């Protein structure tokens, strides 16, 4: 083994703690999420690991409602159980420094969007004309 150069994705990597959202519980209303899972998942504060190794960039979420952990290489599909029980099939790739990851089932779509942005990583959850913003700070 050598020891691997870094990568853009770098600016992802670490321990974050969720301080802040805004309209999340209309966009879980949108993507159709009931009503006593949107009142438990809006509670929730988690923790986001993510981590790098090699290709494989891994995102864990900690969370009193939901843990949840994806591993996954730049643009090449993959099916997720998200935290509100969807079976989806995502992709995630880089669009200029975003991790931009698509979420497609039942002929419906939503896109998670992940931007560094001074100290933070804004999260951007859009579902049709509803958007939500998290913000995370580190941990």
């Amino acid at each position: 083994q050598q020891m691997g150069r870094g990568s853009m994705c770098d600016a992802f990597v670490g321990t974050w703690k969720l301080v802040s959202s805004e309209n999340f519980d209309d966009y879980m209303k949108e993507v159709g999420v009931g009503f006593a899972t949107r009142k438990v998942a809006g509670m929730a504060k988690p923790n986001m690991i993510i981590s790098v190794n090699g290709d494989v960039i891994t995102i864990k979420s900690e969370s009193t409602f939901k843990n949840t952990e994806i591993s996954f290489i730049l643009g090449q599909e993959f099916d997720e159980v998200t935290a509100d029980d969807r079976k989806v099939k995502s992709t995630i790739t880089l669009d200029g420094g975003v991790l931009v990851h698509v979420q497609k089932w039942d002929g419906k779509s939503t896109t998670i969007k992940r931007k560094r942005e001074d100290d933070k990583l804004v999260v951007e959850c859009v579902m049709k004309g509803v958007t939500s913003t998290r913000v995370y700070e580190r941990a």
